[PDB]
């Protein structure tokens, strides 16, 4: 029922994501010299360094907000990919599965802790 525990749990999960080769495309912004049309397709860029920095700044109030930004990394990859078989998009899908598998208990625990707080 620790309503703060999500933050370290998210730091640890981000650490695991940064050890994962599948995250390499998603740890920094898209170089427009490499992908010149990227901002024609993607309105709101997001990467794992931005997520980590926002968490470390104390600018997430809840793991739900962190989860929204991580899911934006994946939806941006799906929207930008030219093919559902593209290397970088395929990496996004494995990393999304990994993330969702691990974030589910973080979200459940937080929400249960907030319900207990308000009981
Ligand atoms: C072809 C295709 C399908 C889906 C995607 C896609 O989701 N992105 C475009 C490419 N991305 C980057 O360039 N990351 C920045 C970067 C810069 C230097 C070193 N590592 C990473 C990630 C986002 O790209």
């Amino acid at each position: 029922y620790d309503i703060q525990a999500w933050k370290k749990q998210c730091e640890e999960l981000l650490n695991l994501i940064f050890q994962c080769e599948d995250s390499e495309p998603f740890r920094q912004p898209v170089d427009l010299l490499e992908y010149p049309d990227y901002r024609d397709i993607i309105d709101t860029p997001m990467d794992f360094a931005t997520v980590r920095e926002t968490l470390e700044a104390g600018n997430y109030e809840s793991p739900m907000e962190l989860c929204k930004d991580v899911r934006l990394i994946f939806s941006n990859s799906k929207a930008y990919t030219p093919s559902k078989r593209s290397r970088i998009y395929s990496m996004s899908l494995r990393l999304s599965a990994f993330f969702e598998e691990h974030i589910s208990s973080v979200l459940s625990d937080y929400k249960s802790a907030l319900r207990f707080h308000k009981r």
